[PDB]
């Protein structure tokens, strides 16, 4: 019976495991949560109103195939419905990534959408109604460095709807600073 | 990366026991028709990352199989275990006369199979068969550490049709 | 404020109101309940938990694109996944259909389709919850013939799972006793 | 049939008034990226029955769209409807400059061009699009009994970036 539900990229290198028997995982290309997507919804209606888990985890990576590929202006077919999500991010932020150096774009916008998947978990009607009845319940963005192994929490970290609120807030605000 | 494996969100089941692969996870390793994100995951690597081998890959002692079994009011997962409700009733005469103890694995096995054959009928695979790309798929199951079913294994829709039947056959003794 | 929901085919000549401002209406390919369909459960919860509706209505009919697509062989690309839950269906009672001069089977899938939705509707957890907290509703299947006009109920009917299994066996055993 | 219309499960929005018709329905009338339905729909429509027109009709005093602005555990449904508020925040500053009363209508409107744009972005109708297919793309709004919004109109990717980019500059007037 595991404490942790990770939500992880499909992508090569990027084993929930590995990374970090506790584990409960959901992967699919780039890390998604979809306001509609009954796949990622059932792991995280079981994961929190049947094994009653009290961290969920979003895993983004750099270097990842499906971030590359939302922004390469491709015909791939059916995953280009996937990935327009993804680009629909992008322009959310289009100010902030344009003002960017165009080799830097993908490793911010793999950031940016581990605070927008959170968010959208965030706002679930599992996860507020689980708020709401005082469960305890804890939702984590991160970003994991497959160029250096090392992890690199995000800061998006939400417990109730406000929190959630302030650190989507913030999180983006700290992103829109550029080093 | 030259693998996609396809396995159940449930705890002990890491597709590396057993760099090269591309991972999908979700409540009793289903391909349902209709799914966008397995489909996705599917397409993109048939068709984008020229994935050669598909790999079904379920577990004993599942909690989707056995809450599918169960009648319980769980919400929203039990709409996504209804398809494995379906594939029960399929083959509800064969899990019927067998000892109440033993089904949950038995469907394990029955319910990695009917994956594959949904697999192997997706566009996306067919067509893919059909302009001369190399693809087989895999329906495996896993405990002590080992695979306790091969099974279904198909590289055409006609060794679908004959993989299935056989693997369902034997799964009747 | 409506008192019906209605499903139905997408197909040309088959609209909820004509063909019987109290609708609530969903229409998509095959008139089809899909376990795990986001866009239909919610077109269902909606109905069941908000507006309070009492009769929902599966409607299919003769002569449906649909039907006849998912019964040919063919490569049509997206809608055939969309369609393999109706030929999942065909192979479920293929000993019938099998039994049935090649140009009857259509009509008679069409019928065995509504049965089959219905007994899909039954089972969601949507309308199972609203049966056992003694909400009131009631689920039909109906065929309509384009040929003349003339719909055509098909005696499933269900207000509640045990009546829910009573009419889907019987549907299914009236179907098989062949003219 | 010649036009595939989709438009709002909601009570009194029927496609006929305005054999010809192909109809899909589902609530606040929404073409999201990854709805299996929906798409299907739309590719058997455009793949298929080589439909030319696709029109995306929206409606007055809807009751998705005020569901969607309200704060409300309604359960399943609000999950639809959060592609609605993504929609509200995109223009929220246009929303905001505006008397509370008169909202609903304009994002009404605005929801509309937004699922135009959505669905002139599906690989299906890009890809026809790229083949030399004709298919143009519609959003309008109803009541009276009348339209009271045109509004977004495409015929290629081209036009569909300026018909929508002209579309929500009319709209903030
Ligand atoms: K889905
Ligand atoms: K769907
Ligand atoms: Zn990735
Ligand atoms: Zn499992
Ligand atoms: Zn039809
Ligand atoms: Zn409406």
């Amino acid at each position: 019976t595991p404490h942790y539900l990770v939500i992880a990229c499909s992508d090569s290198r990027v084993p929930a495991e590995k990374l970090t028997g506790e584990l409960f995982v959901h992967r699919n290309v780039a890390n998604q949560v979809i306001h509609t997507d009954f796949n990622c919804l059932s792991v995280v209606q079981y994961a929190v109103d049947v094994l009653k888990i009290e961290h969920i985890i979003i895993c983004g990576h750099t270097n990842c195939g499906g971030i590359h590929a939302a922004m390469a202006d491709k015909d791939l077919g059916l995953i280009n419905n996937w990935l327009l999500h993804i680009r629909d991010i992008w322009f959310k932020h289009g100010h902030l990534l344009g003002k960017l150096s165009p080799e830097k774009r993908a490793d911010m916008l793999t950031k940016i959408n581990v605070a927008e998947q959170v968010y959208n978990l965030g706002r679930t009607s599992i996860v507020k109604s689980a708020w709401e009845r005082g469960q305890k319940l804890s939702l984590h963005g991160w970003v994991y460095d497959v160029n250096d192994g090392f992890l690199v929490d995000q800061g998006v970290m939400a417990t109730s709807r406000e929190t959630l609120e302030i650190s989507y807030r913030n999180a983006i605000a700290r992103l829109s600073i550029l080093d």
